[PDB]
């Protein structure tokens, strides 16, 4: 066969391209502009709502035919969302183009992976998932020069969708689950995995959902309030951003640590430690967000929180209801963070202006968090099912 760490690489270069997708809007909004920022933004917000939601079909079809199908069409139309992306000349032709085709093609690269790298890692599930991952945190690490190189716009959209199209479609053609009988290694009671319309039905997904919804809600909400922030409170706009910048490592890091670390200590008092830190960290920026050290400190907690999110809840979700049906468990889960990915920016924006400060959205923010850790912490497996029907064989 295949080694078995193959899915891990090929989840690294799938979440690598959703990365280079999420990342484009911010390259692309002096060049925009240049020929209204949130009207710009409109375009990104589409391409999240569209992409978490559409992880959820493309989980259900790749639990039905496989995740290599999925994961190559979304490459294509990925694909063709940024090569379309770059002959654009109105507003809704890029709404077209990057949100929708662009987003749909990256929600059926990114769920299939997600569900597969931990199938071939029994042992080290978390970490596997963290693999299918972290190339979301790479996305700015890899297109920013690069994409620097191509305009210091339209030639970035061409040929960051052409690359993207080919990483994608490596990722998804080398890309299948083991064999259905053996698992790659180195009277009874006969247990099973949970069906997709058994988890779908249980009421702790739906904790674990609405937990996503808040963390992510108060995540995207006060991001890009960080920043400005720091502008507010004295500090010049580079050293601020500079300050803000160490957001990205250690979002990107968290995704494979955590992974580890659960993978070695139990998932669920780490995750609701997480959830409190991030609380702490909406009221802390208040005291330290006036310093390049501090605010920087903010932003590494609230990057690390964040990012732990995407390894820690598809991980979660795995040990609740097993992975013959995580396809479909998690792809229907994600779609919280899609309509958080909409709605959690403009929110945060919207309430600063109304207050003209910044207390309101952290505030706001510190209280979805309180009410995640609760979800997260108070929130046990539940019953094992058993087969009885496969039970009943041993006499
Ligand atoms: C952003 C917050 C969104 C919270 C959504 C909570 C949904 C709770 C009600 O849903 C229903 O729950 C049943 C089992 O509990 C399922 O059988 C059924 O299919 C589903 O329709």
């Amino acid at each position: 066969t295949m080694p078995r760490w193959v899915p891990l690489l090929l989840g690294l270069l799938g979440s690598t391209t959703c990365g280079m997708l999420l990342y484009a809007w911010s390259v692309f909004i002096k060049p925009l502009n240049a020929e209204s920022r949130a009207e710009i933004a409109m375009a990104f917000a589409i391409c999240c709502l569209i992409f978490g939601l559409m992880t959820f079909p493309a989980g259900r079809l790749s639990d039905k035919m496989g995740p290599r199908k999925v994961v190559m069409t979304g490459g294509v139309l990925l694909a063709i969302g940024f090569i379309l992306s770059g002959f654009i000349q109105s507003k809704y032709q890029l709404y077209i183009t990057y949100g929708v085709i662009a987003g749909f093609g990256g929600g059926m690269i990114y769920l299939p992976p997600i569900a597969t790298a931990p199938k071939w890692w029994p042992d080290r599930r978390a970490l596997a998932t963290g693999f299918a991952v972290v190339g979301l945190g790479l996305g700015s690490f890899l297109m920013g020069p690069l994409a620097t190189y191509i305009i210091e716009w339209r030639y970035v959209f061409w040929y960051c969708g052409v690359a993207m199209g080919i990483m994608a479609l490596i990722a998804g053609a080398f890309l299948e689950p083991p064999p259905a009988g053996w698992k790659p290694a180195g009277a009874p009671k006969v247990t099973r995995d949970w069906t997709y319309e058994e988890a779908k039905g249980d009421t702790k997904f739906w904790l674990l959902y609405l937990a996503y919804f808040c963390g992510s809600f108060a995540g995207l909400m006060v991001i890009g309030h960080l920043a400005g922030f720091g502008r507010d409170a004295g500090l010049t706009a580079m050293a601020a951003a500079g300050a803000v910048s160490s957001l990205a490592f250690s979002n990107a890091a968290t995704r494979i640590l955590s992974g580890w670390f659960v993978d070695k200590i139990g998932i669920r008092v780490y995750f609701a430690a997480l959830f409190a830190l991030q609380t702490a960290a909406m009221i802390a920026i208040f005291q330290l967000g006036g310093s390049v050290v501090g605010l920087s400190i903010v932003a590494i907690v609230i990057g690390w929180n964040y990012g732990a999110m995407f390894t820690l809840f598809p991980a979660t979700c795995l040990q609740f209801y097993g992975p013959t049906a995580q396809g479909s468990n998690y792809g229907l889960l994600f779609t919280a963070c899609g309509l958080a990915g909409f709605a959690g920016p403009w929110v945060g924006g919207w309430l600063k202006d109304t207050t003209g400060t910044y207390y309101l959205p952290f505030l706001c923010a510190a209280a979805l968090c309180a009410l995640g850790t609760a979800i997260v912490f108070m929130t046990k497996p539940p019953e094992k099912k058993h087969a009885l029907e496969l039970e009943v064989l041993f006499q």
